[PDB]
DNA sequence: ATTACTAATTCACGAGTAA
DNA sequence: TTTACTCGTGAATTAGTAA
């Protein structure tokens, strides 16, 4: 489906929506009519779009699952061809329920964190609601591997895998966590072995930048 | 696209060598086909010029040619253009001399019209040689897979001119192009293009290393 | 115009196997 | 073990249409 949605997104231009028909799709890959017709039908079927179809043509709505089908692709091409493609990320600083202090707290996930990344952290995720302005940013970062962190099973529940990436918020060294089973929030998640909130004196509302390394 | 999966996954597992020893079967696996699948596609690759082989009864060694890392810069480029991910390039390499052919062919009336209405310069008559250095080369290609700005070719009684890209540069502050044909030649030369004398300018001899910054989107 | 169904066709895939 | 051939099968694609 990759060609198809990479089209798709060039038609779109600056924006994730194409006014298009099936031939102006079909012309554009090298393949019949009704080959696009069933593609952008199997696109919807799959959520990599959204559609309205009328005997006029299609709007097609390119989905965060459908974009992060090329963003994973240019990472990848990244990753394999030692293209350097860090990233700035801004956001505002939130709070919630202490999520983050009962994951990182798993002993599963504590053992890894010293070992792949080499930090003890603080017991808690600093969250930050992504500006809307960033997301093609946070797209980017959600592309790549990062530093893979195994899940695991205990007897309550199971914790997926996640991904680090070393990461800095106002030159203060941390890592940004993430599942590797991707969810399009704008809510990125930091570890850190030092208690953000008083090293940098946070606040809730607070706009920050992240720079995150992909490589 | 199964010939570029299966570029890409050679170029993977050969990480910065260019060369991958490996059986069809292990590549087959690699790619979730079957080995009978792998082997014909490493033939028809072969086939096609994106890579070299040395084929025994133990397995292969795959070598990836500049046509097969093409495929991949080409399709980086690409994303790079869609997703409006600024992909800028900094080459370092060497000046040489040569034949005094670029004084020829930049001459042409039909390129110096376009380099005048595209590019806004009258060209001194020449290309600025650099060869690149060997640590650039992957940056060389990264800029290979990019559009540029269209210069179109154009036929004579003599011959064909090809059509030609040129990117907007910085050689030591001195705003240039790159110009390369579209019809990509995988040599590690580049030719620079400029209102001013280069050599002059900023006292370039050969042999000299510099430093080009080479700007793939905008500028 | 279109979309997109069904049927024709083709050509890609993998099984079997020789060397 | 390999590489890599032939060839039967069917999944993928296109053509012909209907709406
Ligand atoms: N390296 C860190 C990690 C966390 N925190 C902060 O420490 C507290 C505890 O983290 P957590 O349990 O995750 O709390 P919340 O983020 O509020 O909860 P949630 O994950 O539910 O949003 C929070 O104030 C969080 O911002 C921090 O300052 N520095
Ligand atoms: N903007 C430019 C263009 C070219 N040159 C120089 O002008 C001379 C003539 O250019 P050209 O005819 O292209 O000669 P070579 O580069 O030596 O030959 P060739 O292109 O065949 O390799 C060369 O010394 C070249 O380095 C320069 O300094 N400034
Ligand atoms: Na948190
Ligand atoms: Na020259």
């Amino acid at each position: 489906y990759y060609r198809a949605i990479k089209k798709i997104k060039e038609a779109a231009e600056a924006s994730n929506r194409a006014y298009l028909t099936s031939s102006k799709l079909a012309d554009m890959l090298g393949i019949s009519q009704q080959s696009a017709s069933r593609i952008i039908i199997d696109l919807e079927k799959n959520g990599y779009i959204t559609r309205t179809v009328t005997k006029r043509g299609q709007i097609l709505n390119i989905t965060e699952k459908g974009l992060d089908v090329l963003y994973t692709e240019f990472a990848d091409l990244s990753r394999i061809l030692a293209i350097k493609n860090n990233v700035v990320i801004t956001g505002t600083v939130t709070s919630g329920m202490g999520e983050g202090r009962y994951y990182v707290a798993r002993k599963q996930y504590i053992i890894q964190f010293q070992e792949k990344l080499g930090i003890i952290p603080y017991l808690g995720t600093l969250n930050i609601k992504v500006d809307q302005a960033s997301l093609p940013e946070l797209r980017k970062i959600r592309g790549f591997r990062g530093i893979h962190i195994e899940g695991f099973k205990t007897e309550d529940r199971t914790f997926g895998s996640v991904k680090a990436f070393p990461a800095k918020i106002q030159n203060i060294p941390c890592f940004v966590i993430m599942p590797e089973r991707t969810v399009y929030t704008d809510v990125i998640e930091i570890i850190s072995d030092k208690y953000l909130r008083e090293e940098i004196n946070l606040h809730d509302g607070d706009r920050v930048s992240v720079e995150v390394y992909t490589e």
